[PDB]
């Protein structure tokens, strides 16, 4: 019993974290096989970040200007290139702790675990979601750039995020491991504003299912609804529209609990219209939207990883 | 910026997790040096749990009845003993991944990270607190027994919890690594009820400090209070009494932000008396009490671990 915001075990990623220093800037890199991935703004000074020309700044950089430290051992850089907003530093030694891994670009509403690091050393692990506005609400201080987000399927790490920037509003933006930003953000100190942070409706429903599985059921009502009618309420509260694809994904949880997806939509409707009247659901006083339907199934069944 | 419920990196503990099977019961054990620690109810059947006599049930067990599997390799058991509510299984091979470690018994209100495991394999990591009633609000399914809670200071893992039981109310109870239960609970399927779950006042204040550090400041008011007057409000809302020791622990956060501890107590008072009027603090609609003052300092400064 019990349902918790739970990250993947981080050991497999911990073994990939290194420190990258260029000039006077130090951040984290990701060492997989004989390549080290890091944000390209490692080459920038604080003054460069206002209007950097990365191609021009890179011309002044040679292999030996990139200092790569794996804990206590120095790695030899034999090649470097820029791919979108990341640098790939080729080193002469394959990481002996490289796990099976893939690079994946996730969609808004998908969740992942972040290993926060400073100077190439792990600091902590927590769970995040890619928001509909393509930000994440993380915990990142100066020097955390290069920290990565990941998912694990049994024995394989799917890397999906690398941290790059913090918006003036306190939220965070980054790239996939090919160096492409999520959303419209750029690696410059510029007037960059996030759009509407809508709520991930399908994740809230999955979390309501998780609550029923664990004894929290006061919110179940006698009503049902339709997609179109529920979506009229969703729009009013800045909830993502619910699609038939979302309903299908919720099918397994609907099957286990015996509560049709649309009946649970009607319970969500009343929670949005009437509030929670000071009550709680799985220890929260608001509706949680950073659990996917796959997250709920995993935690409610005890799935493990190699 | 940003403040998140963050666990310690789990890699060092992942390397200590093994599977222990006795008869038809399988749970997790902790392999440190040449000893494997696991709950003593591994020797019990579901029928034994009603009224077990552990000394009598253990007489029928020999070294070869305890099957210990480290991932894929079988470990040879050369000795076993019972210490309070844990078994110590002596194996013929020291765990080569043993970190520096200590066994610590924590106090109510202290936090720690849990590595949930099934069949000796890590499933996920999340943060917990020892409640004032000596339970924890975890996420544990059948087979998770033997999962451990821990803290890390730089290079040293302090093991503080091993999971044993789930109360009928859905909360959880366990032992330190010497086999002594936290609180009055016992490893029997018995009418066991948790006492009042009071709120850890000092942790709520630390979390209010964390919020101010990150821009959430709407709750700061023009009032102050005294310990005795605040504690009259704390008692009414089932908050732990605040002591001068707690005030001293908050000193560093009071120094950094410039908000005297008692001024922040007056803000907490108004939040308890008037509620939050539908607002949020660090993304929560209730007052979080599972961050210690040391947790806040750590996350707000970027402390790392070897
Ligand atoms: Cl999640
Ligand atoms: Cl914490």
């Amino acid at each position: 019993s019990g349902f918790r915001k739970m990250a993947f075990p981080s050991g497999k990623v911990e073994g990939c974290m290194v420190q990258v220093t260029c000039g006077t800037t130090t951040l984290n890199g990701l060492w997989l096989d004989d390549v080290v991935y890091c944000p390209r703004h490692v080459i920038c000074t604080s003054e460069d970040m206002l209007n950097p020309n990365y191609e021009d700044l890179l011309i002044r950089k040679s292999n030996h200007n990139f200092l790569v430290q794996a804990g206590l051992v120095q790695l030899r850089v034999i090649g470097h290139s820029m791919q979108n907003c990341v640098l790939k530093l080729k080193v002469d030694t394959a990481n002996p702790k490289t796990p099976k891994y893939k690079f994946v670009r996730i969609q808004p509403g998908q969740t992942f675990s972040v290993l926060a690091c400073y100077n190439g050393s792990p600091s902590g692990v927590y769970q995040c979601a890619m928001r509909p506005n393509f930000t994440i609400k993380g915990s990142f201080l100066n020097g955390s750039c290069g920290s990565v987000g990941f998912n694990i399927d049994y024995d394989c790490v799917s890397f999906c995020y690398m941290h790059h920037m913090e918006l003036p509003t306190g939220v965070h933006a980054g790239t996939d491991l090919e160096g492409n930003f999520y959303g419209p953000f750029v690696d410059r100190q510029t007037a960059q504003a996030a759009g509407t942070d809508t709520t991930i409706t399908v994740n809230v429903l999955a979390w309501l299912y998780a609550a029923v599985i664990n004894g929290d059921r006061w919110f179940l009502n006698r009503f049902t609804t339709t997609l179109n009618d529920f979506n009229l309420v969703a729009m009013k509260y800045n909830y993502e529209p619910l699609t038939q694809d979302h309903v299908d994904i919720l099918g397994p949880l609907s099957a286990q609990t015996g509560i049709a997806v649309l009946d649970m939509c009607a319970s969500l409707k009343e929670l949005l219209q009437n509030g929670m009247n000071g009550r709680t659901i799985l220890g929260s006083a608001l509706l949680e939207d950073e659990f996917t339907p796959f997250d709920v199934v995993r935690q409610c069944s005890g799935v493990t990883f190699q």
